[PDB]
């Protein structure tokens, strides 16, 4: 097996996960740097949360019969292949396109991380260590690990990090950022860009900047699922982009729900895939979403991370340690020229537990009164802040 | 055997009886001024009305087991003395924030009114009389009541009173309004807002600003109804802001039926708030609603007052005069330096209207033809006039 | 019978058949220039085609019993008649106001149109021909056509034609367009116009320039369907502005949908229309929308003509077509001095048959994958493109 068919499944599984809480919504993800990611704590992992992240991860389809464990570092001989030559077929360079993948890990400096650790993380995923103090000054931290975001994402993810996201207790932080600009193979001509209307639903309409072109296409057309997928290829063909559009508005949720790595690689095989003299209408796009991929994880089978017994001590035999928050960030625009996303996924780990905080994030009740006269100036109830 | 706590009681009375007619929908009101604006009109109303009005507004537990007729004006002694001094209360003169009440009432010149309950007035409420032709320039009276509730609310609330609230058959209209601008005891740093998702359900989700602050706040925990307090100090602590939340999203219904003046002082006990070092997360806020109380009122007890059975003696003893609309507008903007509130009562007695203009300010199909050739050259249907 | 009635039943069919794919949202077509542009198809139709067209059009009534077909050119001596005297009836010249309507048809070299036809456009509608080559610069033919448009509606239509809708497929393309600007009889005072809030719901309002004006106006008031008719005549009491309002926001929906030419005849009546002193406020109004008819004309019962089965033959004696794309746009502009308004219909006739496009204009799966190592960058799903 290979790690881009772990990073498919993992995509499709988590985007079953993921649409539930997010219904009429965009959504945007990067299933490879979160994988990437969820890989780099699994080497830690040991015992029963390194078989839960492994089958999460479907790490488990990797590896052949024999060699497990830490046959070479972390885990076994097939997976550190497969990461290793992805990391440097995803960090070849391009005079065509330009794309980027680095990796991160900021530990406290009384914390100490196993150097075995920090040099399989530095031979994996070629990611630099620093050393900041988290209990003295977190937020200090929180601001330079937004700032090296910020500018591997070349400007494009800034803030990445929530405030109070870290506070002393987090003792590492284990963060990377993948970009991509490129240009496509048969550019939008600008001219040819208009106004459009885009149905959200059968009964509204908004309108959007439609870019158009004329010209030979890769298009599958799926009857079973009543749907046609497009592929728009980028400069030298290495990268492409997916249009999975069905055919009338109400099939979407359908295909949500059938999609999966088995029935995309049915629906993408290159005998499906025809080029065909096609009129191309994309809209002029720009998503952004950031997510707290906690509770999905958690739902996916990953519970022992988060709980007190999580067992990494694959990344520091010092003490214990536990994952609390992962954070995800992903930025999609597409023009005429071309493309520009980004993506970044942030994981910081700690062995302590605070009971609680207050997150005004649902519906509530608010009371504004007057003190001297214990009498109430407004009462209201809040279902959305702004209308 | 206050005011204050009568206000309390009214609003969630108030609350309990509007809240069918709002689902799925914000809400705001305040108590204060429509329970002052009521009291108003109770110390006109005498026999059947005016037991009506005391028991809805709940005055009847502010007066003891005394004479509670004619004394002083219109009411007990003991109302009496709570109405001057909940006034002289929230008048009171702060560098820190800014609190006005106002009250004022406009009469037809032909409309006879008592001198005694204009000194009455002008005794608890303070407010000024205005001598206006209701039957001759009815929508220059509503322009002129619109522009002071304007002006009394610094701009906030501008054309309270609708198209057609007044009428030329209206006698007399009882007005207040109420403005408080304030600072937080502990300011929310600009900088550390920033966009975050709000679950308005558990499948839907849409982003706003949050602002976040880490310090001393005073908390209680309610978990018998699931749900948790916090208060936020304004300057000087004189006002504090109150947001009741619970701890899932669809407890909050439970929470809207469970909620009463007795509840409300069991959970906001001294020794159920306490200071607890607490990451605040809060949303930029900004609710406005208008409401027609009178089929709220009359659900609530006050038949008599809204039905030509109504006796106002004290008002105008020369010809009777009832009610027929009682509007109410609040707005609140909460944001991270403080917080600026504003709200209106409105009071119209004796209404009835026939015509007399076509104004145009709400969605309208449209018709433009040859009247030669009666042929249809456009039709159309307008929602927003300008884009 | 007459083709301005026809204009209003066809126009209220549309409206019914159109409204569905746009709630809450602005409607604005042209009858006129439809039906128009369509009459100019239907003198082309014969059999099964002309006869669909001929009821979707409802020339069926003009048409008096006997003497229905090739009597006068194409048509119906009655319909050619009501046809060449309407173009007569809106093309005579004023001093008060400026209005035009303009048909024109381009064809391309290899394509023989009948000569009868040619002629029987420039007799019924005023057409001139211009010959473009499709197949070698279909999109000079297309600028070609927008700015003939743009000129004919005095720069209010720009780029009418949509980039896609013309290829070297296309053989033949039928526009028209109407401009007309005017004065109101009585016109507004630009002092009398004041910010107002404009009533979306019942709830939001967004405020409008509203301007002001008293005096004698034609006015109906129907209470069976809760609404009053506005007439506002223009200059030379030639052309009229018709508003129609419910008196409640929630009334417009039923409007819509108990509107008809029968209802429509019932409260414009001389009699149901009164003379009356009435205080008018309007608002400014710019409302502008382009549809794509084929979809509205499919339904309402024009199978045959997208069909490849469309017997045009009145048109072209050899290479039979059938029409593809019926672009529509309107445009209207109340002020206070006046009104400028303009609309086009064009419509463009092919030979194709299986789905010759991939338009995302409904909410999509997206995904970005690495091909070399068959790893997915990005996967999302988008409602709506821009935010």
């Amino acid at each position: 097996g290979s790690i881009g068919a772990a990073s498919t499944e993992f995509c499709f599984d988590m985007f079953k996960e993921l649409k539930v809480h997010h219904v009429n919504e965009n959504i945007i993800y990067s299933p490879l740097s979160i994988i990437s990611i969820l890989s780099m704590v699994f080497l830690g992992a040991r015992e029963n949360t390194k078989t839960q992240m492994e089958k999460v991860i479907h790490f488990d389809k990797i590896t052949g019969f024999g060699e497990s464990l830490e046959s070479q570092c972390g885990t076994s001989v097939s997976v550190h292949a497969s990461l290793k030559d992805i990391l440097s077929e995803i960090t070849k360079p391009s005079d065509n396109y330009s794309l980027s993948l680095a990796s991160k890990l900021y530990a406290e400096e009384t914390y100490p991380v196993l150097p075995e650790y920090l040099q399989c993380i530095k031979e994996l995923y070629k990611g630099s260590l620093e050393t900041v103090s988290f209990q003295t000054a977190a937020d200090q931290a929180r601001e330079l690990i937004n700032s090296w975001v910020e500018t591997q994402t070349n400007g494009v993810i800034k803030n990445f990090l929530q405030p109070g996201s870290v506070d002393p207790q987090t003792e590492m932080v284990l963060v990377d950022a993948i970009y991509f600009k490129g240009t496509w193979e048969k550019a939008f001509k600008d001219e040819d860009t208009q106004e459009v209307p885009f149905r959200i639903t059968e009964q509204e309409s908004k309108p959007v900047q439609m870019m158009y072109q004329a010209g030979s296409f890769k298009v599958a057309t799926v009857a079973a699922e009543k749907m046609k997928i497009l592929e728009l290829p980028y400069a030298s063909g290495e990268l492409s982009m997916f249009v999975l559009l069905p055919d009338d508005i109400s099939g979407l949720e359908q295909l949500e729900t059938t999609i999966s790595i088995e029935k995309l690689s049915e629906w993408t095989s290159s005998n499906m895939m025809e080029d065909r003299k096609m009129k191309v209408y994309l809209p002029h796009m720009k998503i952004e979403e950031k997510y707290n991929l906690t509770s999905v994880l958690v739902a996916l089978g990953m519970t022992d991370l988060f709980s007190p017994s999580a067992n990494l001590s694959g990344i520091s035999t010092a003490q214990t340690l536990k994952m609390s928050e992962a954070i995800h960030g992903a930025y999609v625009e597409i023009y005429e020229a071309g493309s520009e996303m980004a993506t970044s996924t942030g994981v910081l780990v700690e062995a302590a537990s605070v009971s609680e905080e207050f997150r005004v994030d649902h519906p509530f009740l608010f009371l504004i009164k007057h003190n001297p006269s214990n009498s109430i100036l407004f009462f209201g109830r809040c279902i959305f802040p702004h209308h």
